[PDB]
């Protein structure tokens, strides 16, 4: 049968789909590791045991235990990003869509979720895989990992707790792609790794470390980036937030081993409820507990490995959305709110400043307001709040993001840059957002395929040509078509630094994305913060 | 006898001259001071002892000994600055032009010259007040002053060579005519003081001084402010500067009174020829005697009595040239010649850095090249040049003028503000130094109103604006006509921040000159400069 599938682990029974007027195969809830649960919770994943029998793999597995968004209660807006089924412990599984008939051996997309490594979900109808996998005839995979403490406590120096659990959780997904996605129909040799925000960082992460470069082949990065000043801390910051953790939970503190056992006997939604509290900075765009730099997944500082070609060299295709920050100041920063235009006073402007580099003395906080602040014009509202939204894009995933660029494309295979401008029509957030950090997501996945939806035959269009440069370059390593009538997507060189427009407009190349901004944050900032 | 006044003095014989199809008279060459040579060299000026007899004032003095630009031989551009007389340590004095027939009481303006306080004559062509005397009916003074040693060596503590003589040899002549322009027609409680350069500054200096307030009713600034940072040195400087004079000239350094009275027997040129080198830094737009921060002439510190309003408040007429940095480009800094459009390369541009801003540390200097830099195009030379053009005028003049502008303004009774940015039609310099330094004087004299000059009639038009709102302001603390049909040069205030272009247009009026660069040049960078 085209929906019964024996693997190294054993058979799993997948189900049949309907998309856009055709149907394909579907194998949802795979488990890929042991359930992370009791003794295990903190520990790295083991492989599933393998099972005989098959394998009912008709529906959707349970999200990970995660925080979950209650600002707008029923607002699809906020609730798109919220977990779809039960939360629990034992969540490590990945889905599956293959193509029908089923392939010999396709091109392999692997989708790692975002959520600022303290939530995100494979189920979210925005990453159904099914358009993807149909239009473009693809096997898209899309796996899950541990987030929030249980992904990323972090006691260095202890097994029981080592930190980059999450991280180790994906690299096994990838194994047992590299390991399995032959009886599906896929091929194991040209596996590219997709992900936006933090799975964009986890992405970068995955070429970084050595253990994990052998299992994919090619990668793709949506508006994140393993450098960003968010995705990673140092093993003491680790220590101290895991520490601070069990402070908040009435733990004995005396030894790791003593720690750990009592963050173990909570229940997961306890330590949900305090994770936010063991942030050392009043800061937006930061996150508890996410990946450290330990000498193990990660051999030394990311700056020397980027720096020394320590990295997997391969193609990669990435880029940013115009307006990243807008999502951070309207749930974290005062001033900011869903239904009006939060125009900005310059009083709050200086207090979103200090929110926006927490690790920021008085001059540093003076040299950024003074790069974004029209003199001229320095109480316009609109003004303060673009200009808000601008630093914390800059700073936290658009010059982070040009430097890992700069960076890679000196040591790597070829390099395709863009910048996602378009709004979608039919966005239910308010304008002053703009192109919203995650709404390239719908059009990479295939949403406005969908009339039922209500994107603009413009935005089919922009979907159909997104969806394509990303499975052709996931194929060969070039988004372009070799001998199309189309406008070639430019490589992305040391020299000329090109890069693409992604809107509904006829293709526009630009050079130095950002330049002049992420001089200031990449450069000179830097610079100023060491010198005092 | 018309060309006969009786003074408090004296009895001086003046001569008449002709101007524009009709004459004026001139008094040239009167002293105000006693000759400031053998050991009065570096002393305060004395009055000049009254004479019997008729001094003959039929032609110009001598200028002060300095030195004289020899860059150029023969090129009128350069050499229109240069002493046309003998110089001599003999050379205090002051010439006036008083229309014909001798008026009863009208209004004085005083003009003071620029030269960087190491030159400057008042013989100029170019400070010729006949055209201006005759064509609004004012009398026009021009006085002397000592320059470079002789003016401003200063051994603090010492009443030899006190420091700031050169300005008291202003104050001097400004008691002068305080006390004997009413013989020649002119009324004392209407004297203007106006300036160019460290003429500016000059008369910036008198408004702060207390000693010389009550001597002049109101002023004018062209492209000089007493805040420069280059105008004034502390005492600590001033002596380093002044030992290290003598060392260069085997002076015994071991008392005040072994190094002044070796100075003092030295032949001026032998002052002049080692004059520049005892700058402490490698800099351009940087002067070796200037006014020192004495305690005397200045009370405290310019900034705390700019800030306190410890100084004369009265109606002020100011403003900058567009390109006032490029002079000192082309004499001092790598890359600029006279004769070539002078594009600059990225390393002529950060040697040029380095020049502009002396007292800086890497980080300021890193500030300011990304101050100026377009990143997206940051090797073209025309950039280059033109970028450091704006940082050496910016840094200089334009932005000292507005701090001292805003400062003076909440205290003052009227500011007016200009912006003159029109080149002159028959300008000899190149066209890459674009509006330079000086180059407003001879609109504000009337040179172009005399036909063999080859200015356009255009500029004929401009100047005989300027010089009418120039004489009407001196006369009525407003440049504006009351009830003029003519479009109106608005008040600077502090709220608003108004300010003219003057050129050959229709007037605009701004808001707000240079700010976004003079909050850099006047708020962040001292801050980073303290803080490291
Ligand atoms: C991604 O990697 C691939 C393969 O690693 C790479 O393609 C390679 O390009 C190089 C060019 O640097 C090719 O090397 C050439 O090989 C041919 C014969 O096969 C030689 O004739 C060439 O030498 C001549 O030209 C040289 C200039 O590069 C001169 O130095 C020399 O004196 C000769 O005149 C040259 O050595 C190589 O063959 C391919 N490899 C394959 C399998 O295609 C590709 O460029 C990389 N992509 C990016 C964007 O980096
Ligand atoms: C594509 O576009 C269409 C057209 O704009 C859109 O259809 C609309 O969807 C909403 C459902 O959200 C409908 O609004 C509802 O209408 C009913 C019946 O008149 C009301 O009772 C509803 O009110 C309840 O819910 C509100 C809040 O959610 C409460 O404020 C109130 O108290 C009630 O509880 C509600 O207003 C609208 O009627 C339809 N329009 C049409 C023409 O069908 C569709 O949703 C878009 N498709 C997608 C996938 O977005
Ligand atoms: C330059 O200086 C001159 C003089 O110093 C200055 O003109 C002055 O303006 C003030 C306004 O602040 C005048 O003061 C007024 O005097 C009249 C009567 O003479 C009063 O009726 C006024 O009081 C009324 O209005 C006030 C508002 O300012 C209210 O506070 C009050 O409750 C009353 O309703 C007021 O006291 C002053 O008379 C003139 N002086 C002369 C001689 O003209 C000029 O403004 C200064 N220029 C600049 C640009 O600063
Ligand atoms: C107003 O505009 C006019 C027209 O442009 C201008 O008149 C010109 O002045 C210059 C004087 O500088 C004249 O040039 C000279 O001409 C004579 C005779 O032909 C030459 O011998 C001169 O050459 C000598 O000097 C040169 C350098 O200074 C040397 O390079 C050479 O070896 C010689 O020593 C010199 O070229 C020009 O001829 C006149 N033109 C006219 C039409 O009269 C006038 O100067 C402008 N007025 C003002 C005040 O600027
Ligand atoms: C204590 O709770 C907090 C604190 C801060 C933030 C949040 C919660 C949420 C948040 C920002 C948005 C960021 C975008 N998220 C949607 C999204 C998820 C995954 C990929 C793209 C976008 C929703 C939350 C925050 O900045
Ligand atoms: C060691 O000799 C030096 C060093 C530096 C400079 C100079 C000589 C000259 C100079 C700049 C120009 C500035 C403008 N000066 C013309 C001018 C004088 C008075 C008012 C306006 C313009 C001529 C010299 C300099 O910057
Ligand atoms: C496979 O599972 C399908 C749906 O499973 C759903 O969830 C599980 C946990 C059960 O509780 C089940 O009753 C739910 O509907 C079934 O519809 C389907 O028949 C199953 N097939 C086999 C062979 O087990
Ligand atoms: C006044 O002076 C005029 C010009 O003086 C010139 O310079 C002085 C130092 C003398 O050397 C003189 O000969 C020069 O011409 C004379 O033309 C004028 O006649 C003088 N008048 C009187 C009354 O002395």
């Amino acid at each position: 049968s085209e929906l019964l599938v024996n693997t190294k682990s054993g058979k799993v029974m997948g189900t049949r789909v309907p998309v856009l007027s055709s149907h394909i195969s579907a194998f949802l809830g795979i488990p890929f590791a042991e359930p992370p649960v009791g003794n295990m919770r903190f520990r790295r994943p083991e492989p599933k045991k393998p099972w005989s029998g098959v394998w009912n793999a008709s529906t959707y597995p349970n999200n990970c235990q995660q925080y979950v968004d209650e600002q707008f209660p029923g607002f699809s807006g906020s609730e798109m990003w919220n977990p779809n089924r039960e939360m629990s412990e034992d969540c490590l599984y990945l889905n599956i869509w293959v193509p029908s008939p089923r392939p010999k051996s396709t091109t392999v997309m692997v989708w790692i979720y975002g959520g600022g490594f303290y939530s995100g979900s494979s189920t979210l109808d925005v990453y159904n895989g099914k358009y993807l996998a149909y239009t473009e005839e693809v096997v898209l995979v899309s796996l899950s990992y541990r987030v929030g403490a249980f992904g990323f406590l972090a006691l260095h120096g202890s097994q029981e707790a080592p930190g980059n659990v999450g991280l180790l959780d994906q690299r096994m997904a990838l194994q047992w792609v590299h390991d399995n996605i032959q009886f599906f129909g896929g091929d194991p040799k040209t596996v590219t790794i997709f992900g936006e925000s933090a799975g964009g960082a986890s992405v970068g992460m995955h070429i970084l470390s050595p253990g994990s470069r052998d299992l994919f082949r090619r990668a793709i990065l949506q508006s994140g980036s393993p450098n960003c000043p968010w995705a990673s801390v140092s093993v003491a910051e680790g220590r101290r937030r895991a520490v601070e953790l069990g402070r908040n939970l009435n733990c004995n503190l005396n030894s790791d081993e003593e720690l750990i056992h009592c963050l173990r006997e909570k229940k997961p939604q306890e330590l949900i409820d305090v994770e936010w509290n063991v942030l050392p900075f009043d800061s937006i765009f930061r996150f508890s507990f996410v990946p450290v730099i330990d000498g193990e997944f990660f051999p030394t500082s990311l700056e020397s490995m980027l720096n020394s070609g320590n990295f997997k060299k391969t193609q990669i295709l990435l880029g940013v959305n115009k307006d990243e920050g807008s999502f951070f100041l309207l749930y974290g920063a005062p001033g900011f709110s869903k239904d009006s235009e939060s125009k900005i006073s310059r009083e709050d402007f200086m207090s979103g400043v200090k929110l926006s580099v927490p690790h920021a003395n008085d001059l540093g906080l003076d040299a950024v307001t003074l790069q974004y602040t029209d003199w001229m014009d320095d109480n316009n509202g609109i003004k303060n709040r673009d200009g808000l939204d601008d630093i914390v894009g800059d700073h936290n995933v658009i010059c982070p993001l040009m430097h890992f660029v700069n960076k890679y494309t000196k040591f790597g295979n070829g390099t395709y840059l863009y910048f996602f401008n378009h709004r979608a029509s039919n966005l239910v957030w308010p304008e002053w957002m703009g192109v919203i950090h995650g709404y390239e997501i719908e059009f990479v996945f295939g949403l406005p395929l969908v009339k039922e939806l209500n994107y603009t035959a413009e935005e089919e269009a922009l979907s159909r040509r997104i969806m394509h440069y990303w499975a052709t370059f996931a194929k060969t390593g070039n988004p372009n078509e070799p001998h199309s009538q189309e406008s070639k997507w430019p490589l992305f060189t040391t020299k000329e630094q090109k890069f693409i427009d992604l809107n509904t407009e006829p293709m526009k190349v630009h050079q130095r994305l950002r330049v002049q901004m992420c001089v200031f944050w990449n450069q000179f900032l830097p610079k100023l913060l060491n010198a005092t």
